[PDB]
């Protein structure tokens, strides 16, 4: 039956495209998600390291204020 | 006194704090610039890639459109 | 207490250079770990993506070959 | 149909699979390359950041050193 041979062909072409669409949309997906999961760990790197940098500076800023209030007194006695 | 020594200490201290602020803020920058370049070039990938899959699927889709038309007409005739 | 704050001071100093390498080496560490984690996940993508593309091409190639096998037969009948 | 519509379809089907092969290998290319940019820009970061950090520690040590050559002298006078 040619109405069947050809129907067989339509269906198989449709299934071949459907498979291709879902393999493409999966690369789409696999790619959008690697980005999300990279972007996240990355802007988390940043508001972690930026934190521990601001802290290094707070400490240093305290050791350096300690040091000046010591000088400030010994200059009043000088 | 050596109020000359004390004052010279106050100012070596301030310069050493200042230098340390600059180095630290500068490290802040390198870090933000990394994350910015990385975000930009990941968003270029994502856009380029999706656009190339869009292509691949629409070419694929049009090869099918044609294939099915040879079938549509050959069923008129069958 | 002649020399007691000429020491109580060096023990605030000793204790704060130390804090500062503990902060500085820990900052370089966060950068390192974040670089590893980001590569570890680019590579995961690259593999999972290269492989899903390979599978899309393989299925396409099999379809195409099924197409020519059909053509080649109707050429024996032609 | 004819040997001639049959050869033309062989042909269009090769031009379709060829195209698909380009577009796909080229999505691969687009993925690999972004991954190399992100690697490069991480290296440049991990360079300049481990650099600037090393410097900041060697200035805060150059100056812990000065701060103790002074203490050592004032202890000889005490």
């Amino acid at each position: 039956s040619n109405l069947v041979e050809l129907e067989a062909t339509r269906v198989a072409e449709k299934e071949a495209l459907a498979l291709l669409r879902e393999q493409a949309a999966s690369v789409g997906t696999q790619v959008e998600e690697a980005a999300e999961r990279i972007l996240k760990s990355l802007l988390a790197q940043k508001q972690e390291v930026l934190g521990q940098l601001r802290a290094l500076v707070e400490a240093a800023e305290e050791a350096t204020r300690e040091r000046l209030t010591k000088i400030e007194r010994q200059e009043q006695v000088a």
